[PDB]
């Protein structure tokens, strides 16, 4: 897919109730991704299971689910060249206390359980992810104007 | 409803497609406002029309229906005490050119063809409005920490 | 006093809560007036009763007391030309709703009460405030190397 | 010519020497209007008296002349609709104490003397001011893919 | 002490000078600190002396109390997990030739000696610098709305 | 020459065309380099093919001296300590891939061919484009107020 690669990404709660949806949201858009999807949406348990299947053995699984289901999140689709791995440079290590300055964690968070944004971890992961999130008619095409200043 | 008011608001494609998406939502958040509502959508002509059914004598309401159905718009719902009002001051005027700096009209803007944005113009106007581009349960009500440091 | 005007402001709670001071503190930075103090206080409600001495028969004296009491505040004095009337001016309105957009308020409030940050509405009120919230020997004098970029 | 109008900016040195040429350059690339000249330049007494013919019976022309003498200047022209009038609502006005916050003369200045930048009065003044900063030679026509966003 | 960890930050003359002290502070509060003491105070070259005692042998240490006692500083406490060493790393290396883009230094600096900022290096320096520049008074205790969403 | 270092650095078309210039100025700005020389020009095939002489064996060579000619770039001087080296650290790696978050390409950037900037690569390089690319009565002699808070 190349430079149609996606990524799922998604502003937790804390990142809500911190005002800061605008500012994640500028700084994917400044870096020249390609917004194809988005809403504000409150998520089940169920859907959450499921989301974070992998981790279901980890002491923090049910805590975690129970946190992402306890207020609204926003959840994303950006599009573009290695955006799965760049998006996570962008964001910074899990833990913020690895996150250098200059990363929305390294920027905005301490702590690990509350580190404001996830996003998939590799290109199969976003692929499940988005199909998990979204309906294909809710992931749009669009001409994107700023693609020839971005892209050879 | 008091500071349960409401309003709509939509990124227009120009808004899109000049990444000011995050810059938009950051301003809402920024004034206190509480984000219930977030998606991108391809607008129909059908839901344009009705949308902008006041207008539908003026000469430009064609080429008005047309435009936004031409490319992704951000469509949003905001609350809080007179939502309606401060949000078209936060807007500006419609023509860019009476827009003052500070607004986000007269920041980013020239001409009224490509103003970024619509607004609610009325309590009654965002009613409809709202139950024309959202369902009730895209319509979230969350806890707000900063509730206590924005009313009485 | 000219250019060596002086204006008492202060963060109200509401804006440490909510994470302003720094976006404050630098409004005054880039308009080039001069800090001259400086200190994070809580304020005790016998302060507080003559800080708004002049506000005493009306009906929200009490709350506002007693909410400017509740928390801590970021005293400041700011020096230079017209520095009292330009506060206001890039303060805004008392009530949020009648502040443009670009001032303090207009930007990041909603309601009267949760207003963000006082400033001096005269001359003779800042001579009042400086001398209630601060001692001489916690007002500094610097050489201001902006000073030839700022006056002629 | 609409579209096609243009206008002459100087960021002054004290605009320089404050370290706000990008913050300046900003606000215009961001309204929407197009660059299509831009230099660094240390302007004679000779252009200058001429720049400011219209002023020369006033008692500040003497000074007005020696200081945009006295070091760096950055001439720019930029176009589009309406260029000239929306720069100057942009800047603020003359005496930055009159110009309200959200213009470039209302957050950043303070004196009359020092107000960081001149923009053309009008269309008239703007082309006499670009003949006399720039040749034909140093005005760019390139393709703005913008210009679809910002016009009809 | 934990989330109760505090530290000590002074922002430097030169800070002052360039006007980047709601810079610095708006760097703390946006990444969750809590601001528990500041104050702009003029240091004795006694109280510097002991402040930098350990680089008593160190030849820039004459130079480098002489300039700390030069004109104002604006000291700070902050409070919050592993304060002292994530400090640190937002503001940088000693030298900003070392200090990378998006730390304090990174972003402002050029210079050994026009650094910006101080910080403690340790749980025991920030102890000692806190006595030596506050008394025990200036140390506010508030209740952190926004705790809830930086910590778990 | 110490702190009379100076660099070429150049934004690229598609800096130009995303609207970036401001951004990239302000960057060098509140860094504390001091800029020199500036302008907006359209650069022919051969000044290109001789300023990349050292990439001519390079099988982007041909594309790359094509796009730098295709559209306008702004050509720019920057004095300081260190100002090759540390120009290139803001900039960020030639492969935005790699230049982390904090960088200009980090932040703005996707692909090597649309990287936004050029910057000299070794104080030699920086001295041989300069001579290419500005006359000498093109580089400005200015008393930098800053300096004082920049250099010891
Ligand atoms: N030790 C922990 N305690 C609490 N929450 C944790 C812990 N480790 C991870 N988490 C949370 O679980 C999320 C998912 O964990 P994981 O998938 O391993 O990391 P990532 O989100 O970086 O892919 C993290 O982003 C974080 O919020
Ligand atoms: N003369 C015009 N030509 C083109 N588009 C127009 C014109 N007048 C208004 N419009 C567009 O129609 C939208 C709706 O018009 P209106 O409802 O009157 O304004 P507003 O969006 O400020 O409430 C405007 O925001 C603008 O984009
Ligand atoms: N009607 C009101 N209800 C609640 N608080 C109010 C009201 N009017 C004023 N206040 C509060 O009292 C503060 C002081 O009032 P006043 O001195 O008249 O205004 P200002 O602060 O603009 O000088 C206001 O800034 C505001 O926070
Ligand atoms: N009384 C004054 N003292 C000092 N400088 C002044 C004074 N009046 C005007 N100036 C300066 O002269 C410039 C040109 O004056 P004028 O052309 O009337 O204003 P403008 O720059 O808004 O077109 C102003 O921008 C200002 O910098
Ligand atoms: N070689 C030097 N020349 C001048 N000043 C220096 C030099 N090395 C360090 N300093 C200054 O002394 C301060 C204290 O030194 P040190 O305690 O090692 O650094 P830090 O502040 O990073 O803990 C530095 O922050 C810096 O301003
Ligand atoms: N593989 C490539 N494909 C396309 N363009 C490239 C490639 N490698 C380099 N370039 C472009 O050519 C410019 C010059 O390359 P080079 O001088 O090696 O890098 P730098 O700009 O880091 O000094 C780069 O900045 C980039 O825009
Ligand atoms: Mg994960
Ligand atoms: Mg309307
Ligand atoms: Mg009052
Ligand atoms: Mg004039
Ligand atoms: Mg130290
Ligand atoms: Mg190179």
């Amino acid at each position: 897919t190349g430079a149609h690669e996606r990524t799922f990404l998604a502003v937790k709660p804390d990142g809500v109730q911190r005002r800061l949806v605008g500012e994640i949201v500028r700084r994917f858009e400044r870096k020249g991704f390609k917004l194809v999807a988005l809403k504000l949406v409150q998520a089940s348990e169920e859907l959450l299971r499921e989301h974070y299947a992998e981790l279901r053995e980890r002491p923090f699984y049910g805590r975690l689910v129970k946190y992402m289901a306890s207020g609204p999140v926003v959840a994303m689709v950006w599009q573009g060249l290695d955006v799965v791995r760049t998006s996570r440079a962008l964001i910074g290590a899990t833990n913020p206390a690895d996150a250098p300055p200059g990363t929305i964690r390294g920027d905005f968070c301490i702590e690990v359980g509350k580190n404001l944004i996830h996003g998939s971890d590799s290109v199969e992961s976003a692929r499940r992810e988005i199909a998990l999130w979204f309906r294909a008619d809710e992931l749009l095409c669009w001409e994107d104007s700023a693609g020839h200043w971005l892209y050879e």
